[PDB]
């Protein structure tokens, strides 16, 4: 596997960019976000060509929106589907983890 970032890295959106942490998410398997593809490890982008490469639609396997966001019954984990949990458990973090406003995400 590559060497994991060690600093705060872009997820560029069509419009918006999200810095993401790797640090807060030390525990969590790399693969759960890094998924397995064609039965192969890979560490691309999620938003590659060929991937989830929709920076626009709201909806579909490809929407890099829809996998980021969706809290639905999903084949990966999505980042709100986990901070959903994260905020059950703990819930002072539920502007922080799942706001759309003035969250850690869209500050
Ligand atoms: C979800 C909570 C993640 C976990 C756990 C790990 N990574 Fe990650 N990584 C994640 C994102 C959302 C991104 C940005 C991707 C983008 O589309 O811009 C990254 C970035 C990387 C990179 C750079 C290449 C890339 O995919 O952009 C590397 C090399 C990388 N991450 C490696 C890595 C490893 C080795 C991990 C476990 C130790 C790991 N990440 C965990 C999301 C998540
Ligand atoms: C191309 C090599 C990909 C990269 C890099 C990433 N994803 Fe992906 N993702 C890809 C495929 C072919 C599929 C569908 C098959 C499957 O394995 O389920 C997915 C699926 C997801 C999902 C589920 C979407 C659904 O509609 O159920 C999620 C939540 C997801 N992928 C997230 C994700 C993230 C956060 C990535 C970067 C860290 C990422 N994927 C990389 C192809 C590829
Ligand atoms: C569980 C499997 C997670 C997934 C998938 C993602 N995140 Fe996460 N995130 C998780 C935890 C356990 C925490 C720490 C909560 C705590 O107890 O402190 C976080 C934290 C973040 C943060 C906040 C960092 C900070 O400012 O302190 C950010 C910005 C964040 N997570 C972003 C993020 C994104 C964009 C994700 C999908 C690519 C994502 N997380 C997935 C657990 C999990
Ligand atoms: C971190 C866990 C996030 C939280 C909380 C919310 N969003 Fe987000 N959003 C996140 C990422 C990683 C990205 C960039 C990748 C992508 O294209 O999805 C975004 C981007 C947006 C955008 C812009 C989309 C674009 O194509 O530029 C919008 C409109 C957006 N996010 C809306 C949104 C809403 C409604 C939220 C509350 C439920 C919200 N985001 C929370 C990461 C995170």
């Amino acid at each position: 596997a590559p060497a994991v970032p060690d600093k705060p890295v872009e997820v560029k959106g069509s419009q918006k960019t999200v810095m993401f942490p790797h640090a807060p998410h030390e525990k969590v398997e790399c693969v759960t976000c890094h998924h397995l593809v064609d039965g192969k490890e890979s560490y691309a982008k999620c938003g590659s060509s060929g991937c989830h490469d929709d920076l626009t639609a709201k909806k579909g396997e490809k929407s890099l929106y829809y996998v980021v966001h969706a809290r639905g019954e999903l084949k990966h984990t999505s980042c709100l589907a986990c901070h959903s949990k994260v905020v059950a458990e703990k819930p002072e973090l539920k502007k922080d983890l799942t706001g759309c406003a003035k969250s850690k995400c869209h500050p």
